[PDB]
């Protein structure tokens, strides 16, 4: 469980705010000592908002986005290669209305039988898996 103490927070850092992992965007402050916290959740773009003391700390989730080459898609899921080396077959498509599912399986399509490889970014926190991004390599 890492924190940062409320004190030290930036609009830009990360935070947690209901179990979400939130980009803060806005930071308000009051012997009274109390700060409000605004943050956009770095999956759904969704506002959260939180009030804590201002002495206190506020827990930092890590989040991680990386590359990865796109083997197959099967049933929605996806087979993903690292750029180390090793596979992982955790990341799903992304759901239905998210633009980014087509234009995974149509850059794939285009991709299947020539010597070119999807390359796709995924956004990985706490278990959540979000494929934000694909490119031709």
């Amino acid at each position: 469980k890492a924190t940062i103490p409320v004190n030290k927070l930036k609009k830009g850092g990360y935070v947690l705010i209901e179990g979400r992992p939130c980009r803060v965007v806005d930071i308000t402050k009051s012997g009274h000592a109390k700060a409000g916290i605004a943050g956009t959740d770095l999956f759904t773009g969704r506002r959260y908002e939180t009030h804590l003391p201002t002495s206190h700390e506020i827990e930092v989730p890590f989040v991680d986005r990386s590359d990865y080459g796109l083997i197959n898609i099967d049933d929605g899921h996806t087979q993903l290669l690292t750029l180390d080396g090793t596979l992982r077959e955790d990341v799903d498509l992304p759901p239905e209305g998210n633009e980014m599912r087509q234009r995974v399986i149509d850059l794939f399509n285009v991709c299947v039988n020539t010597n070119d490889q999807v390359v796709v970014t995924v956004l990985s926190s706490n278990g959540e898996n979000l494929i934000v991004d694909c490119k031709k390599s």
